[PDB]
């Protein structure tokens, strides 16, 4: 909407105080305009019908319980913009600061978050498994990160290039979460999964094996379950990301961590010159280890580490 940038105030899903950009036209909208083309906010009003009305508000002031999903979900998706912004020069989703838009309050009892296509979507949860879904950072960060494989690699998601798209929205999920720096950690989701249960995730990329998940290719998932597991898969992909930052000795083969940065510059670049929407494991592989050696050389031991990593996880 057209109207004048204002600067609100309110509380998200964990109850913490954050300042939020709107705009004011009558109303006070979730409308950032400090950001691209603009980071908007919807009210999908407990409804399946997308995107919902944009969030209107009287006074600028975002502390009802039912404001906190969606100050969450307009406040990481400014810290996500900034990341990719700040970190790789990637200007929104399409590189062209396209808007970036969100609905919060989709559908009843919603445990799950997800890119359309063309937006992003969260689910308040059923207060048993999750809580609205906005409330963690690297949620938010993993659902925008749909938008920018999706424009840019455009992995098919399916089997190994669907658990490849997985990682890397975990991955840059995990990133985001470092760059804004509040309680950080290599697990997924653990802020707003289980709110009954202490010290669990739905995804650990530093042991995915905790969670079920796979942490070696020969533990792969082969079925049809879960678009060919690539919730699951993922995992080995999730391991190697984590060993190439953290390092570590891993069925025997030992790595070298190189630490975060130099991982979200060894994936972006992959993401985004090499990969393609038919990848798999073995290419990304190969990406990974061209990309090291692109900003590293050929010598380095950013590149011996990608390797080693692969190796860890049983990646040829
Ligand atoms: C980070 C966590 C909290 C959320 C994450 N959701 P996602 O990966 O982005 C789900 N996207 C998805 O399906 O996209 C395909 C699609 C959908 C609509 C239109 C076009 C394409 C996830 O891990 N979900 C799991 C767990 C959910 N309980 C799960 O779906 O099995
Ligand atoms: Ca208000
Ligand atoms: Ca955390
Ligand atoms: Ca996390
Ligand atoms: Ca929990
Ligand atoms: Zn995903």
């Amino acid at each position: 909407i057209t109207g004048t940038s204002t600067v609100g105030v309110g509380r998200g899903v964990l109850g913490d105080q954050k300042n939020i950009n709107t705009t004011y036209s009558t109303y006070y909208y979730l409308q950032d305009n400090t950001r691209g083309n603009g980071i908007f906010t919807y009210d999908a009003k407990y409804r399946t019908t997308l995107p919902g009305s944009l969030w209107a508000d009287a006074d600028n002031q975002f502390f009802a319980s039912y404001d906190a999903p969606a100050v969450d979900a307009h406040y990481y998706a400014g810290v996500t913009y900034d990341y990719y912004k700040n970190v790789h020069n990637r200007l929104s989703y399409d590189g062209n600061n396209a808007a970036i838009r969100s609905s919060v309050h989709y559908s009843q009892g919603y445990n799950n978050a997800f890119w359309n296509g063309s937006q992003m979507v969260y689910g308040d949860g059923d207060g048993q498994t999750f809580i609205p879904l906005s409330g963690g950072i690297d949620v938010v960060a993993h659902e925008l990160t749909h938008a920018v494989t999706d424009y840019t690699a455009g992995l098919i998601y399916q089997n190994e290039s669907g658990a490849i798209n997985e990682a890397i929205s975990d991955i840059f999920g995990t990133l985001v979460e470092f760059y804004a720096n509040k309680n950080p950690d290599w697990e997924i989701g653990e802020d707003v999964y289980t709110p009954g249960i202490s010290g669990d995730s739905l995804r650990s990329m530093s042991d995915p094996a905790k969670y079920g998940d796979p942490d070696h290719y020969s533990k792969r998932y082969t079925g049809t379950q879960d678009n060919g597991g690539v919730h699951i898969n993922s995992g080995i992909i999730n391991k190697a990301a984590y060993l190439i930052s953290q390092g570590g000795t891993h069925y025997g083969v030992s790595v070298v961590g190189i630490g975060r940065d130099k991982l979200g510059k060894i994936f972006y670049r992959a993401l985004t010159q090499y990969l393609t929407p038919t990848s798999n494991f073995s290419q990304l592989r190969a990406a990974a280890v061209q990309s090291a050696t692109d900003l590293y050389g050929s010598t380095s031991q950013e590149v011996a580490s990608v390797k080693q990593a692969f190796d860890a996880v049983g990646v040829k």
